[PDB]
């Protein structure tokens, strides 16, 4: 049972803050796109390039389910997890955190050479608004607390993440 889950488009620091935010509640930070990675020992490029992104869906369903189960600590799941129906499922009753960033803010952390199956040029920022369009509500439904990532330094980001996990709402 995660004491938090990160959810967010790319480029709205799920590993930036769910560093930050493992290390101050003094435990371990769990990426399903590594854990993927990892379960398969293939790259999350050959998968969607190989197998398609259905196929993609699946393994990445069944590696949150066991993450949700097994994981203590912060678990950030890949920005489209949420479109899979039984992540949504899954994520009921856990602390679900939404990372909000602008699409010209998510455009601009997410532009160097990382690879990036769903989000590759041109009109890669046309891209990024069709799946802000498409998963922010998703991400609203199943978040039990959203947190602007625009402006925020990371640290402060975090202290608002700590300081709402600890009072009611
Ligand atoms: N609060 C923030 N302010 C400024 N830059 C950030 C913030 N959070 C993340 N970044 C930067 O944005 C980029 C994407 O970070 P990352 O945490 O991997 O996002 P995600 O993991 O959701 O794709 C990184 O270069 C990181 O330094
Ligand atoms: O937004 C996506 O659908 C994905 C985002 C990632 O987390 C980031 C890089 C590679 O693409 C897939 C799918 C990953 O799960």
């Amino acid at each position: 049972a995660p004491k938090a889950v990160l959810v967010g488009l790319p480029g709205s620091g799920k590993s930036t803050i769910g560093r930050r935010l493992a290390k101050a509640l003094g435990v371990g930070l769990l990426d399903t796109d590594v854990a993927i990675e990892q379960r398969t020992g293939r790259s999350i490029a050959d998968i969607f390039a190989t197998d398609g992104e259905q196929e993609f869906r699946r393994i990445e369903e069944d590696v949150v389910r066991a993450a949700l189960a097994d994981h203590d600590g912060v678990l950030s799941l890949g920005g489209g997890a949420v479109t899979s129906p039984g992540v949504r499922a899954a994520l009921a009753g856990h602390t679900v955190v939404y990372l909000e960033i602008s699409a010209a803010e998510g455009v601009r952390r997410t532009g160097g050479n990382t690879v990036r199956p769903l989000l590759a040029g041109p009109d890669r920022a046309e891209k990024y608004r069709a799946l802000m369009a498409k998963r922010a509500p998703l991400y609203r439904r199943v978040a039990t607390m959203r947190v602007d990532t625009n402006r925020r330094n990371p640290g402060a980001v975090v202290r608002h993440i700590l300081s709402r996990l600890q009072v009611p709402s």
